[PDB]
């Protein structure tokens, strides 16, 4: 039964674009449906986050924080000085005030939106001491987010997040393959890359860089400028929070706050091959990540990297081993569902039989009954409780 009345938010990965981008066509919902007003419709209000794709999880966890209570993208002095980008971004009118006044939230994220998360409530919990201390000593103004204090996350759901990275960022021609997934998913929502569309499209929100789409400038170009641009060559980029190394790093810092649930979901679409031990895509995996990234992913190795025979199974896009919950350079715990939903720890939910894009409708699955899915997931959410007492 109902047992809080947090609103949900929806959260996207390195792809990724608001309700009124892509000529309407959702990312959370795609060619299926609209994920937000299905929610809604139901009786769970839900609202939907638009941040940087290509970001760093910092820069996103910045975004969202000022698109939750509103004003302007603050970055953090000591952070924009460290990576040579502004220090403050746009300014958002806020869509849950609420939140300055005691109220709560779950956030659902999908992809690199789980990594930004995970973030957002660390900074939210705990905030910055780089930047507190940068502050004191520099005598420049600070961001209630990194201050620490905030309690306005109930819990945490992450799909198909590459929580231990994903070895998709190994493959020699990544860069390329990259943007040419931009390219795919654009093609998803009927846009083309090789035309030079003067109506916005798909922003991606790179203020802190000075970047944009040009007019007259195709998608196919301007993606050619960004592949040499800081959000592509930096560490301060999605690029490497999506890095195994990267992903570690991040997870040296970011933990579980005993103040918040999580919950985890895994997807796979592949099998594995007898005599190679290798995992191959499945019918019905989109044609891209068919062809391009799962061959890669699903035959991977590295030894020094640690990378071995478990982290072949994959979604398309990352693997699956990734997803459960950070695990390298963390010290977060993860439990396996048992019908209860533990607090401060990562509840493994499973894993579902889906890619990395049919999960959010972005590629099609008729056998992914997913306005189900989400359904569930929100009536289970719905069912936390503020807090819970110690029984028998
Ligand atoms: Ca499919």
């Amino acid at each position: 039964s109902r047992a809080n009345d947090a609103p949900i938010v929806l959260l996207h990965g390195f792809t990724g674009w608001g309700r009124e981008e892509m000529f309407g066509f959702k990312y959370w919902g795609g060619v299926r449906g609209d994920i937000e007003q299905w929610l809604n419709d139901n009786g769970y209000r839900t609202y939907t986050l638009a941040v940087g794709p290509l970001s760093s999880n910092w820069d996103r966890a910045c975004e969202a924080y000022a698109q939750l209570v509103g004003g302007t993208v603050d970055y953090g002095a000591a952070h924009a000085a460290k990576h040579g980008h502004a220090r403050f971004g746009r300014t958002y009118p806020g869509l849950l005030p609420e939140l300055k006044r005691g109220g709560r939230i779950h956030i659902i994220a999908h992809s690199q939106g789980g990594q930004t998360a995970r973030m957002l409530v660390s900074l939210l919990e705990n905030g910055s001491q780089e930047e507190r201390e940068y502050a004191k000593a520099h005598n420049v103004s600070l961001s209630p987010l990194f201050e620490g204090g905030h309690h306005f996350v109930l819990s945490v759901t992450t799909i198909a997040t590459p929580h231990d990275g994903t070895t998709l960022v190994n493959m020699v021609d990544f860069t390329d393959r990259f943007f040419d997934l931009q390219k795919a998913v654009l093609k998803a929502a009927a846009v083309a890359s090789n035309v030079p569309y003067t109506s916005q499209v798909y922003d991606f929100k790179l203020d802190q860089w000075g970047l944009r789409r040009q007019p007259g400038e195709s998608f196919d170009q301007y993606f050619e400028r960004l592949k040499r641009s800081p959000v592509w060559t930096s560490t301060d980029t999605a690029r490497y929070d999506l890095s195994v190394p990267g992903a570690e790093k991040l997870n040296q810092w970011v933990k579980a706050s005993p103040n918040t649930y999580y919950l985890s979901f895994a997807t796979e679409r592949t099998y594995r091959g007898a005599l190679t031990g290798n995992y191959y895509p499945e019918l019905g995996m989109n044609a891209f990540s068919a062809v391009v990234c799962a061959p890669f992913l699903g035959s991977y190795r590295n030894a020094t990297l640690g990378i071995d025979d478990r982290w072949l199974e994959n979604d398309g896009i990352v693997n699956a081993f990734s997803m459960n919950g950070p695990k390298r350079g963390s010290t977060d715990r993860i439990v396996p569902y048992d019908g209860t939903i533990k607090k401060g720890v990562w509840n493994d939910m499973g894993t579902y039989n889906v890619d990395h894009f049919e999960v959010i409708g972005v590629d099609p699955n008729p056998l992914f009954d997913i306005r189900a899915f989400y359904l569930r997931l929100a009536e289970q959410l719905a069912s936390l409780q503020p807090h819970h007492h110690h029984h028998h």
